[PDB]
């Protein structure tokens, strides 16, 4: 528990993505810093999930289910019809049915950066889930900590004796 806090302090909502800010503080010596945060996409939490689904070593675990898929299509729906209707409004009437779409659009997000939250949370204190790599790497994989492997041989006879590639 206190060994391992994540939260998602703020997300952002586009026409065509939602993108969560997944923030962690930790004490555990196998993260290379003790405080960071990712921008994490839906399909990497589904990601995540299935991989930990897949593992066999956690048959008869309770994994804790995926998050909902974040779906605004409701206040983007009303943000078009209230465009339309502009001109049929008074400034009153327009900037309180703005006040209730901006409400509607604070409830989808509040409902589902918790599914997403509670996720990663509930992971977070499972003894055995929390220390998985995957886990890991979805919470701190960034380009700040990438890191490289250079690799070389000896020539005979085909210069081209050289190898790079990422590694976690």
């Amino acid at each position: 528990d206190p060994s391992l806090q994540i939260d998602i302090p703020d997300a952002l909502s586009e026409r065509d993505k939602v993108k969560f800010t997944v923030h962690t503080k930790t004490t555990l010596p196998t993260f290379q810093s003790p405080e960071f945060s990712v921008t994490r996409q839906h399909e990497d939490f589904v990601w995540l999930h299935d991989t930990l689904i897949e593992t066999t070593d956690y048959a008869g675990l309770i994994i804790p289910p995926a998050p909902t898929k974040p779906d605004f299509d409701g206040p983007r729906e009303k943000m078009q019809k209230l465009g339309e209707g502009e001109g049929s409004m008074t400034k009153e009437e327009f900037a309180k049915m703005k006040q209730e779409l901006e409400a509607e659009y604070l409830a989808v997000f509040k409902k589902t950066v918790s599914s997403h939250e509670v996720f990663l949370q509930r992971l977070s204190s499972h003894p055995v889930l929390s220390k998985d790599r995957n886990f890991h790497v979805f919470l701190e994989y960034d380009q700040s900590n990438v890191s490289y492997k250079y690799s070389k041989v000896n020539k005979e006879e085909e210069n081209e004796t050289e190898w790079l590639m990422e590694e976690i």
